[PDB]
Formats: structure tokens, sequence, C-alpha cells
């Protein structure tokens, strides 16, 4: 209930709204107050968390959804577990990673994504879900070293038996920096659920690139950089990414030092298998989880 939560400090702000660190029965919680322009994302997330009952150790822990009316308006709240280490985008800028730390991050993200993509059968079984806005800022680092995926506002679901696709009704567009080439060229088949899984794998390979750069190998480490930092400006436009990803067919550069570390070699091969211009040639989330497990 929103009445029992004490908003203590704002840890994030954007077009989506605000994220607050709050107290609730003597424990820290995360409260997202949605903006009026992003109401459809609150409905979709409430559906995925309350109706679909999405629950996984590598997905942001749902607590409660609520609506509070004040100042002649009604705010839409989402209350989840609070991770004091912040987003993966924040965490990668404060520390370097070793082999275990890197693999724990990338395997946890892969297992959480595979849980979204894999349909659980039986009655009231979880359908296959695509995130469609996967990025380092939508990934949070837990104190055990593992990560969890957040923001289900753009989720899309599908069930194999009925062959029915639920795209929702959200005017929100995904993050342009992480957009797949089929999205930028407007060739993506919006009626096929596999299309939405393949744009997640594409974006997953970009987060994979961000994390691998922070793994120290032979006293060498790369500074943190967002994908395509050296070709697009801040807040890139649609034409900015299309020129890089589609026209020039550019991908993030694999540092040569990665070939001197066996873990980074298998990781560099993994992200390359997520960046195919042909969406059907990209790996599945299950194959990525399997490949990461054998490493
Ligand atoms: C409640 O709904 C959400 C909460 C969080 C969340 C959860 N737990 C911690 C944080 C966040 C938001 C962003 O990251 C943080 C960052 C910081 N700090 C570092 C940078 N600046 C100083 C403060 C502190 C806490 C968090 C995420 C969501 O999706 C991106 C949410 O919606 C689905
Ligand atoms: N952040």
């Amino acid at each position: 209930v929103a009445r029992d939560i004490t908003l203590l400090e704002c840890v994030g702000k954007g077009r989506y709204g605000e994220v607050w660190r709050g107290s609730w029965q003597g424990e820290n919680v995360a409260v997202k107050i949605f903006s009026s322009r992003d109401e459809k994302s609150w409905f979709r997330e409430t559906e995925l968390y309350n109706t679909v009952m999405l629950r996984h150790e590598n997905i942001l822990g749902f607590i409660a959804s609520d609506m509070t009316s004040r100042h002649s308006s009604t705010q839409l709240w989402l209350i989840t577990h609070y991770h004091e280490m912040g987003s993966l985008y924040d965490y990668l800028q404060l520390t370097t990673l070793d082999t275990v730390s890197c693999l724990r991050i990338v395997l946890s993200i892969a297992s959480g994504l595979a849980h979204l993509h894999i349909e659980i059968f039986g009655t009231q079984g979880k359908p296959a879900i695509a995130h469609r806005d996967l990025k380092s800022k939508n990934i949070l680092v837990k104190k055990n070293g593992q990560c969890c995926i957040a923001d289900l506002g753009l989720a899309v679901m599908h069930s194999q038996s009925t062959n029915q696709l639920d795209v929702g009704n959200n005017p929100r567009v995904g993050t342009k920096r992480y957009m797949a080439p089929e999205v930028l060229d407007e060739t993506i088949q919006v009626d096929c659920f596999d299309s939405y899984k393949r744009v997640d794998i594409w974006a997953f390979g970009l987060v994979l690139w961000e994390v691998a750069r922070r793994m120290v190998s032979n006293g060498i480490v790369e500074d943190y950089k967002p994908p395509f930092y050296d070709v697009v400006p801040n807040d890139p436009s649609f034409e900015d990414m299309r020129k890089v990803v589609c026209v020039d067919q550019q991908r993030p550069n694999i540092p040569n030092r990665w070939f001197s570390d066996p873990t980074l070699t298998s990781l560099a091969k993994l992200m390359k298998e997520c960046w195919y211009q042909n969406p059907s040639a990209r790996l599945t989330a299950l194959r990525i989880k399997k490949t990461l497990t054998k490493i």
C-alpha cells in the first residue's frame, strides 16, 4: 500500500517518471511513480507481475502495485525490491570485474532472459515473454554478484498452443541506442513473436559487450562505454543508429586483448552471434545460457 511507504530519496528521473528509495515496514524498497505519458507501461508491468505472476531471481522482485490520488490527480505506483548497488550501468563505472564476477553477471542476465523467453506449460503457465528494452540501465546488480532484469513496460507475450500474440498497446518506443537493425530499417515482422525475441538477443549482446570490457585480463581493462559511443552522440536519433547499424553495418569493436583470455574469447564469439543482421541467425537465450554455463 502506498500509504505505508516513506519516500526517502529519488534515485532516478526520466520520461518514464521517478524511482524512489522508500521505507516500508522498516525495510528499503524501490518505488517507481510513473509519468502521465507512460501510463500504459504501468498497466503492462502490473499485468506481467500480478496476472502473469512473473517471478525469478534474475528479474526485479515485485512487491505490490498501487494507485494513489492526490492533488486532483492519480499516480500509478510500482513497488519492487531495492538494490542499493544501482543499475548495471552504474555498477560498471565504479569497479572492475574478475573472471567469476564477469561470468556471474552475464550468466545471471542470460538466465533471466531465458526465463522470459521460455514458455512454461500447464494451466496458468507463464507464456513466452519478450522484454524489448533490454539495456544496462534496465539491469540491476544484487549484493550476491548476480543481476536482475527490470522494466516490463514494453513486454510482449505469446502462447504456442493458441498461437496468439499479445503486443499490448503502448506508444513507448525502445531505447534507440540498443535498437536492432530490423527495427531501424522497419523490416521487423511485428506479427511474429520470434522477431521480438531476436531484438532482445541483439540488445543482450550489447550489454555483454559492456560487461566484458570491465573484466580485467592480464592487467588490462577497458573503460566503461555505452554501445556505439564512438559513432553516435548522446541521445542518438533514429537516423544516427540506422547509419551505424544498418548503412555502415557497424558493430562494437572486439578489443585485441580479449583474444589473450579464454573467457573473453568465448564471450566475444557469443556477442558476435547476437549481432547478425539476419535476425534468424542469432542465438537463442537458452543457447546463450548453455554456452555461458559450460565456460
Ligand atoms: C521500482 O521500480 C523500478 C526500480 C528500479 C531500481 C531498484 N533498485 C535500485 C535502483 C533502481 C533504479 C535505478 O538505479 C539505481 C541507482 C542508484 N544510485 C546510483 C546513481 N545515482 C545515485 C543513486 C540507486 C538505486 C537504484 C529500477 C526499475 O527499472 C529500471 C524500476 O522499474 C521497473
Ligand atoms: N542510473
